[PDB]
């Protein structure tokens, strides 16, 4: 038997799925730990690591990228969950080892890589509190190849007046996810800032885990995922949109929530911006 974790019905993606819209054909990255490739709920189309100490991209120490990509992207069947875009062609691009952690070098390598593999999105559920010259421009660059680039906004909560939206999230090409619960509440953990762009759900989101497990996770990293599923969903109806089509969509169809520096634009509609 399968479920529909909350945050698929939330963002209004089984209006597109009955209209017979799953994300086909779409290539999404998920710039991660690494997909468990064997897990019975997911397909992995390809990928590559990035990280020079291991080689396998479809090998998730961490569990994290597995976890991501069971949102974009969990199988339409009798099992497990129900992803965003459940058939989005996923691509495991490893940047981070089984600590977590990684190289800036390694998410640009990365970030290269699926502009040469022509990935229609891009998902880092990743972030610091530092930027690099190198990394905006990488995603920069992913934008201006036509990428759709989501990122999670980061897990920092409030600081005073500050912004707390990390990078990449924080750079005007990348569309910054901060994190909602099933009440449109946000989330006490989720990064705020003027570079916030739009919500989504992230508290207590229930997707695949390595090994032929599920389990619930809180954070923007699963925040993301939903946005990024949502750009595939659009894109299986309107092949012929560009990425800014896509971002304009998105952000013009939010259920609007509450003060921007908290909220962004709102919460996605996948089937008001899929139109
Ligand atoms: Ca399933
Ligand atoms: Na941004």
């Amino acid at each position: 038997a399968q479920s529909v974790p909350y945050g698929v019905s939330q963002i209004k993606a089984p209006a597109l799925h009955s209209q017979g819209y799953t994300g086909s054909n779409v290539k999404v990255a998920v710039i991660d730990s690494g997909i468990d490739s064997s897990h019975p709920d997911l397909k992995v189309a390809g990928g590559a690591s990035m990280v020079p100490s291991e080689t396998n991209p479809f090998q998730d120490n961490n569990s994290h990228g597995t976890h991501v990509a069971g949102t974009v992207a969990a199988l339409n069947n009798s099992i497990g969950v129900l992803g965003v875009a459940p058939s989005a062609s996923l691509y495991a691009v490893k940047v981070l080892g089984a600590d977590g952690s990684g190289q800036y070098s390694w998410i640009i390598n990365g970030i290269e890589w699926a502009i040469a593999n022509n990935m229609d999105v891009i998902n880092m559920s990743l972030g610091g509190p530092s930027g690099s010259a190198a990394l905006k421009a990488a995603v920069d660059k992913a934008v201006a190849s036509g990428v759709v680039v989501v990122a999670a906004a980061g897990n920092e909560g409030t600081s005073g007046s500050s912004s707390t939206v990390g990078y990449p999230g924080k750079y005007p090409s990348v569309i910054a996810v901060g994190a909602v619960d099933s009440s449109n509440q946000r989330a006490s953990f989720s990064s705020v800032g003027p570079e916030l762009d739009v919500m989504a759900p992230g508290v207590s989101i229930q997707s695949t885990l390595p090994g032929n497990k599920y389990g619930a996770y809180n954070g923007t990293s699963m925040a993301s995922p939903h946005v990024a599923g949502a750009a595939a969903l659009i894109l299986s109806k309107h092949p012929n949109w560009t990425n800014t089509q896509v971002r304009s969509s998105l952000e013009n169809t939010t259920t609007k929530l509450g003060d921007s520096f908290y909220y962004g634009k709102g919460l996605i509609n996948v089937q008001a911006a899929a139109q």
